[PDB]
């Protein structure tokens, strides 16, 4: 059997998170089904998001299942599979705050972003004159905004929506998503990476056909986020 290592953070509800001392979520269920279909011994390695892409290049993991958005720079540095989730980058503020209607309102504000994430680069590209006070983190991002240490943060709409409705955090969506994001699994451009890529695309396409991918998405979001 082929050993495959899947990097994640364990702090990305409901994609990858811990509850009752169990590492679970959307990314966990998906790669267990992939491992059934390709004779993989899947091994989950939890690490902060800022170092997941580093672990991938060094070779201590084989891929990452953590909503890795495909970017122009990441295309040149890694291989990617077919996108399995499509969404948009969302600004989210504290509940009751109407002083921030979108990304153009961040001038002079403090916006939290995960370090090394596509949301940081997008935010720095949307900061032409240094108006925004970008604060980068790996944990406690949505908590600083709900408490007041940061004015807003930028993630995907899906995860923020579940924190607002399911979890119940005192947060609200700030406007409409300003950038579509296509999320796929990155691979190292080597023999095993090319081998995993082609075999994962065949499993991903096979899961979309029989509805298994939709079953996983409905369990973790109530909505088929694969569509
Ligand atoms: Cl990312
Ligand atoms: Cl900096
Ligand atoms: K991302």
């Amino acid at each position: 059997a082929t050993e495959v290592k899947v990097g994640m953070s364990g702090r990305y509800f409901p994609f990858t998170f811990v509850k009752q001392d169990e590492l679970q979520g959307f990314e966990v269920d998906v790669w267990n089904e992939i491992g059934k279909r390709n004779d993989y011994k899947v091994e989950f390695v939890t690490a902060n998001f800022s170092g997941l892409l580093g672990l991938l290049e060094t070779g201590r993991i084989d891929t990452i299942s953590n909503q890795i958005t495909i970017t122009d720079a990441r295309k040149a540095k890694y291989l990617f599979s077919d996108p399995y989730v499509i969404d948009g980058a969302q600004i989210t503020v504290r509940k009751g705050n109407e002083a921030i209607k979108g990304i153009d309102d961040l001038a002079g504000k403090t916006v939290a972003v995960n370090l090394g994430s596509n949301f940081e680069q997008l935010l720095r590209n949307h900061d032409k004159d240094g108006k925004i006070n970008i604060k980068t983190y790996d944990t406690g991002i949505e908590h600083d905004v709900a408490l007041g240490r940061a004015d807003a943060f930028v993630m995907d709409r899906l995860s923020a929506l579940e924190l607002i409705e399911k979890t119940g955090l005192p947060l609200q969506l700030a406007g409409s998503p300003f950038e579509t994001i296509e999320n796929a699994w990155p691979f190292v451009n080597n023999e095993k990476g090319q081998q995993l890529q082609g075999e994962v695309n065949k499993a991903l396409a096979a899961m979309r056909a029989d509805g298994t991918l939709s079953q996983i998405a409905l369990k973790w979001f109530g909505t088929d986020i694969s569509q």
